[PDB]
């Protein structure tokens, strides 16, 4: 389609500090949000209706992520722990202790039997969901880890760091398979596998997004026009309608690019602070965006294509 037409439908207020990370449940019914106010909040994905608040962390939360069956959440906190939550009961099932600094990023594998985490302690850890035990500690980087993500079959982990590196790890052995970006500058602020696991979306703190061919280790696409020099902003593949790249920006907008042509197709105006997190609904043309302390709200946008 030439361009989407995302429009603001709901604004979700409730957090009392900067929002950090929003994620749609895989079954499409929920939006989960995490914030520096130490709280997780669950919202109706289609009407933004507040459902519950999930509490337990002693310090702010930087990231949250859903299990495959939409029943569990994992959260990553400045209190140096991750917590596994049962969403329906709101109870903490396990506290994952081991990191010696802020836990900044987390994700389930598709099987939902493992959790990967990255921390300011410059390590990546792989946890067993059932027992809460740390299975592997990877000396992954030499600076804070900005993102960790499994691929579609769970056999690979991509990690990024302020040391300027992006590395790909073999889940079963923890050994490095490849260093995709091997520079000491700029800091690599976010990474994510494409849905099919063949490409890696990478953000760097020079206002640049890139699409990398994992197998070839080569950059295929470069996306520019937004502002990103200070913070680790989430970025997404939007696949429900047109094939877009979606990202927040430090000029308080949501940017949407055509994946193939690299042209900006839309910019969503409304937030009053850095749009730190964006997320794309699994089935509908819906985007969730969240902003830092001057805003503290979540916005839901819907497009016809
Ligand atoms: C990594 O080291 C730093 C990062 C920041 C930074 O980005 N702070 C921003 C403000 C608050 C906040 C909350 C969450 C996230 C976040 C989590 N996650 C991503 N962003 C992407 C994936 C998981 C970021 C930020 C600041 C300093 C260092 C040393």
């Amino acid at each position: 389609p030439v361009k989407p037409n995302y429009a603001l439908k709901f604004t979700l207020a409730g957090h009392t500090k900067a929002v950090s990370s929003v994620k749609f449940s895989p079954n499409g019914e929920w939006l989960a949000s995490s914030s520096a106010d130490k709280l997780i909040k669950i919202w109706g994905a289609y009407d933004g209706k507040f459902e519950k608040t999930i509490s337990g962390h002693k310090l702010g939360i930087s990231d949250v992520a859903w299990s495959s069956d939409s029943n569990l959440l994992v959260s990553a906190s400045d209190d140096k722990t991750l917590k596994i939550w049962d969403v329906s009961s709101g109870k903490c099932l396990k506290t994952l202790k081991g990191h010696s600094n802020y836990v900044f990023c987390c994700n389930f594998n598709p099987q939902s039997n493992l959790i990967v985490s990255g921390s300011f302690d410059e390590s990546v850890r792989i946890w067993d969901v059932k027992t809460g035990k740390c299975l592997k500690t990877l000396p992954a980087h030499s600076d804070p880890v900005s993102a960790v993500h499994f691929n579609r079959d769970g056999s690979l982990i991509v990690s990024s760091s302020y040391d300027g590196l992006c590395r790909i790890w073999d889940t079963a052995s923890g050994q490095c398979l490849k260093t995709l970006i091997d520079d000491d500058n700029p800091p690599v602020s976010f990474v994510k596998f494409s849905p099919n696991g063949k490409y890696i979306l990478a953000a760097t703190l020079d206002n640049t997004l890139k699409l990398w061919d994992y197998s070839k280790g080569k950059c295929l696409k470069t996306y520019t026009g937004h502002k990103n020099e200070k913070y680790c902003i989430f970025a997404n593949f939007s696949v429900t309608g047109g094939k877009w790249i979606v990202s927040g920006s430090e000029d308080n907008l949501v940017y949407i690019w055509n994946l193939q042509t690299k042209e900006i197709v839309q910019k969503l105006q409304g937030h009053t602070d850095v749009v730190i997190s964006t997320a794309c609904h699994p089935t509908e043309n819906i985007i969730a965006s969240a902003a830092l302390e001057n805003d503290k709200t979540i916005k839901l946008w819907k497009s016809d294509c």
